[PDB]
């Protein structure tokens, strides 16, 4: 259970750590730990979570021992939540680590505010505990383009490492395929996986504790419309975690594999003709690589596209590179080239054609008619089916054993020419109470109450990012139901219309009746010419906020998209502080920037 156990029972010397939450530093660190084959060394890449990293103070016991992290940032400079324990951890010990050798990569996005924040400490963090860097921070942007960083870096990293363990390329010859089919002619039925994430059965053989690899089936006990009009939909669920020993608080967030529609899997079995239901194999060509396969195996075709691929996103260039081989026609062969090239026009038809217009593998398979590769080789080429995140609308101290989701469903008209669906949020529209079972597993946020009831709260969630705030008002009114002292509770909430998509109308009449939610500000964005939102509020309010921030000592919290609402609402605030104070808009920002370290104004962000 000690990585370091592990990698010396499998000649390994080099590890890699991926820190990622949508798959991007998986498979990097995936890549990477496929590379030191190339320079005669042996690697494994790992989930931080599944082992305990105080046990980098043993790494040293491995000759010419490397530890490498690919770690991605999100809200507010946080990590992923597979690495927050990991996170903890590193601010919590003082271990020395002198003779541990690491490298650090990093994934961020320079229009957020903390840019690769998450790298950048596990970089510095681990040079103070005495470890020793072999290799500069990689600092990837996937505002410009990720991958394109990531080569680059590795480029240099390599011989920087070679030249440090004193061995070379191999120059080995390359493989291209990474595995190999075997297709099986029997099979014990309860030999195959029919969707499980982890241990064989254990989907059906429910065992605590629940976690990302082992998820609970829980049932869905209720699922309805919650909006009125019908332009959009809006659903609010509730799942039974009870007898699962799970333990959630207002703030976190519940995690879920959803399955993709079933006719979409069809299509591209019919067009790849192909047997969905053979069940079969796939092994690394390599039988020294820790990856054995690229995901659950055995299984039938058709399971792997249902719940172990990512068939809806617009697919990389690389597999587009690679595909291209299978084009039986020249100039759909040269398109398929041109738009994974690194020629500037050749990376624009692809931001344009793809990614914008949102074709994803099916359409590209539809696109180009001579495009016949093998579902086989396409399998390998597809990413990860991953799990989507949701804000629990739910307190347990209510609902102890019920995990509440508030989301919208997805659907929409992409460039492509066709209707794009949204992978969990349709799998989970589908699932009727009559029993509908969704895997899901909890992860706790930093998006908490205040420590004493008695601190004012102030909540700024536009749409559904109003989500984690039913859950903290359902909680302030149990408080106050205990005859304990609970501070001001204001919610600034807003919709489109109020007769179209106000969510949660009697439940939030309800508790600002019985005094648990003190003020109730909506805003409604086109109900008239005039477009209404939160800030628009929160400055109508500006006397009684600053009163109560300055002297009540609020806590704020915001919920939803953080380069937009949440970047409005922190100008506004700003604006406010500026007023009152009365100060310079200079000093009005040290001030709410103060607020977040001081842990005072939380953002949970969503995108
Ligand atoms: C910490 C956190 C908390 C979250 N909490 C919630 C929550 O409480 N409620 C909720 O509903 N969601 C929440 N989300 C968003 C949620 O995780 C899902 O991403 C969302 O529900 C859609 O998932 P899907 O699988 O149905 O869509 P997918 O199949 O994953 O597709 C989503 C993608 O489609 C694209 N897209 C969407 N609409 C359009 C359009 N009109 N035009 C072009 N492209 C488009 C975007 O690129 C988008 O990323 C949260 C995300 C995070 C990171
Ligand atoms: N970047 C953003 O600021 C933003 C905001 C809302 C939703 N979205 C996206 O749209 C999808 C629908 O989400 P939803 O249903 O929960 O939201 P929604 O239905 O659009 O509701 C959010 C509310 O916020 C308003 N709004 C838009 N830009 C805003 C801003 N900068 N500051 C404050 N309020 C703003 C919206 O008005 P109008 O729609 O009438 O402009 C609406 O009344 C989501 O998947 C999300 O990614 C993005
Ligand atoms: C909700 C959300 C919040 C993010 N917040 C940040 C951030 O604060 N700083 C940053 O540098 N990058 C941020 N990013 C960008 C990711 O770090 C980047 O897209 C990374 O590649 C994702 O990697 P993964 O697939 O391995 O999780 C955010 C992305 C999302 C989706």
């Amino acid at each position: 259970s000690s990585f370091v156990e592990k990698m010396k029972k499998t000649g390994r010397n080099i590890i890699v750590f991926y820190g990622s939450q949508t798959g991007t530093a998986e498979e990097f660190a995936n890549r990477l730990s496929k590379d030191a084959h190339r320079y005669g060394m042996r690697g494994m890449s790992a989930d931080p979570e599944e082992y305990d990293l105080a046990d980098l103070s043993s790494l040293p016991e491995i000759d010419k021992s490397l530890v490498v992290f690919a770690m991605a940032t999100y809200g507010e400079g946080d990590p992923t939540c597979n690495a927050q324990d990991f996170y903890d951890w590193l601010q919590e010990t003082d271990v020395d680590l002198t003779g541990v050798k690491f490298a650090v990569f990093g994934l961020g996005n320079k229009t957020y505010e903390h840019f690769n924040a998450m790298g950048k400490y596990v970089d510095q963090r681990l040079e103070q505990l005495g470890a020793q860097r072999i290799f500069e921070l990689g600092l990837g942007d996937d505002d410009g383009n990720l991958e394109e960083d990531f080569i680059t870096w590795r480029e240099q990293f390599w011989p920087a490492v070679a030249e440090f363990f004193g061995v070379e390329a191999t120059g080995e010859e390359s493989s291209i395929r990474q595995y190999e089919l075997v297709v099986h002619e029997d099979m014990d039925v309860a030999k195959v996986y029919t969707g499980e994430m982890g241990r064989l059965k254990s989907y059906e053989n429910q065992k605590p504790p629940f976690d990302a690899k082992n998820p609970f089936l829980a049932a869905v006990t209720a699922n309805r419309k919650l909006n009125q009009g019908t332009e959009r939909h809006l659903m609010h669920l509730e799942l039974d975690i009870s007898d699962s020993k799970i333990r959630y608080e207002s703030g976190d967030h519940v995690a879920v594999y959803p399955a993709n529609d079933s006719a979409l899997v069809n299509q591209i079995g019919e067009i790849l003709g192909a047997d969905l239901d053979v069940i079969m194999s796939l092994n690394n060509l390599d039988e020294e690589s820790n990856k054995k396969h690229p995901f659950p195996t055995p299984t039938t075709y058709r399971t792997a596209l249902t719940y172990y691929l990512d068939i809806t996103n617009p697919p990389r260039t690389n597999v587009l590179y690679e595909l291209a081989q299978y084009a039986s026609e020249p100039s759909e062969q040269e398109h398929l080239h041109k738009m994974a090239s690194s020629s500037g026009e050749g990376k624009e038809l692809y931001l344009s054609w793809v990614v914008e217009a949102r074709r994803h593998i099916l359409a590209i398979l539809q696109d180009y008619p001579s495009l016949r590769p093998p579902i086989d080789h396409l399998l390998e080429l597809l990413p990860r089916l991953q799990a989507r995140y949701y804000s629990i609308a739910s307190s347990s101290k209510v609902h102890p054993n019920s995990v509440h989701i508030t989301a919208v469903a997805v659907e929409y008209e992409a460039k492509s020419g066709r209707v794009n669906k949204g992978v969990a949020t349709s799998w989970l529209r589908a699932k009727e109470p009559a029993r509908a079972l969704v895997p899901m597993f909890v992860c706790k946020s930093q998006f908490r109450l205040p420590f004493k009831s008695t601190t004012p709260v102030i909540m700024v969630g536009p749409g559904t990012g109003i989500a984690p705030f039913m859950g903290f008002i359902q909680e302030r009114a149990w408080l106050r139901e205990q005859g304990k002292e609970v501070g001001e509770t204001l919610l600034y909430y807003g919709a489109r219309r109020s007769d179209e998509d106000y969510l949660y109308r009697e439940e939030l009449a309800r508790f600002h009746k019985d005094g648990a939610l003190t003020q109730l500000n909506v805003a409604f964005s086109r109900e008239q010419a005039h477009k209404v939102y939160v800030q628009h509020l929160l400055k109508r309010d500006r006397e009684h906020l600053w009163k109560l921030i300055h002297e009540g000592g609020a806590h704020i919290y915001v919920c939803g998209d953080a380069r937009n609402m949440a970047k409005d609402v922190q100008n506004t605030f700003y604006d406010i502080v500026a007023e009152f104070g009365p100060m310079e808009h200079t000093q009005a920002v040290d001030y709410v920037k103060k607020l977040m370290t001081k842990g005072r104004y939380s953002l949970d962000v969503w995108s």
